[PDB]
């Protein structure tokens, strides 16, 4: 009975991810976004664009990781990518995927250090939409994530070769929309 | 000015952005330490990652992946339709279908047709993978009113008849699944969290 317990044990404390506030706020500007719901966005947005993605991703697998790759800011909470985090995150790590039975956590953990490292095929397709969201959401909002943070082409520009990384054709997308959002006054130059 | 080359991935992010939107529909669960109302989205993360967790008490025919994408479609027609509580008994299936084609039919006309099929699958409940993405959809609220002591079951009047009739909607994506949650609510009920 202990593996099933580990498991919701899981299932149960990572509830809490409901609870960790991004800066953004919603595309109606009603609240903060939360951690959950980005990563169910983002999930989403692997199948959706799923044949963007070079032939060896695997995209359930990338889903998968995509939906574990903030759990650790339920302890190291949240950092805005454009403003100590990789040992609060590490020990994060620990802690809560070792809720999990021993094959589920190490699993679990790798995927996730898989994610931040960013270097795998699935890493990159999964980073590349993480990058991606927010210019999507910031064009929609004529920059009501920028504008209120300072953030500028040049802080901007420096994220798009992780979308370039994990799709030639997403990354012509984002350059195109920081240009014409530099030429609306979305984001600053 | 998009080109026409470009039609068929500015639908799908017309789709991406529109989406957003299931963040603003809220359910009567309640997140665990009683918060707040758990939100459609926030909620379809937790069940599709409970679909991986919890992948090995799925029947062999069930493409696990094809669960996780399903279930995290799955309420997007409540963008437009509202939630319904489950024992609501008061156009529900009216609201839904107009929702899906608005909806579903921001996407390219294959995966428009993908996307609603998928939808209507999960509704239908027939198939391997749906039978297991409702099993979990119904599990995870019993965890957080058991979290919240009845936290949605008392001030909706829920009783252990009501959840009964829920119960076999979990036994038929898994039975290791269905015994867990018959064992949460028969202890919910000695708590006094579910009237008898
Ligand atoms: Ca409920």
């Amino acid at each position: 009975e202990s593996r099933l317990a580990a498991q919701m044990s899981f299932v149960v404390e990572i509830d809490k991810l409901k609870t960790i506030l991004r800066q953004t706020l919603l595309t109606d500007s009603s609240r903060r976004e939360n951690d959950a719901e980005h990563s169910w966005h983002i999930a989403t947005m692997a199948f959706l664009l799923a044949e963007y993605a070079d032939e060896a991703v695997q995209i359930g697998r990338v889903a998968r990781m995509l939906l574990i790759h903030d759990i650790v800011e339920i302890d190291a909470g949240d950092t805005f990518i454009h403003d100590d985090k990789e040992e609060r995150e590490r020990k994060a790590a620990a802690r809560l995927f070792g809720l999990l039975p021993p094959d589920q956590a190490a699993e679990y953990s790798a995927l996730w250090q898989e994610y931040e490292a960013r270097e795998t095929a699935d890493a990159r397709f999964a980073d590349a939409l993480d990058r991606l969201q927010p210019l999507l959401h910031n064009f929609e909002t004529e920059g009501g994530t920028w504008k209120p943070h300072g953030v500028t082409r040049a802080k901007v520009d420096k994220l798009l070769p992780r979308i370039e990384a994990g799709s030639k054709r997403l990354g012509a997308y984002a350059r195109a929309l920081v240009d014409e959002a530099v030429r609306r006054g979305y984001l600053a130059p």
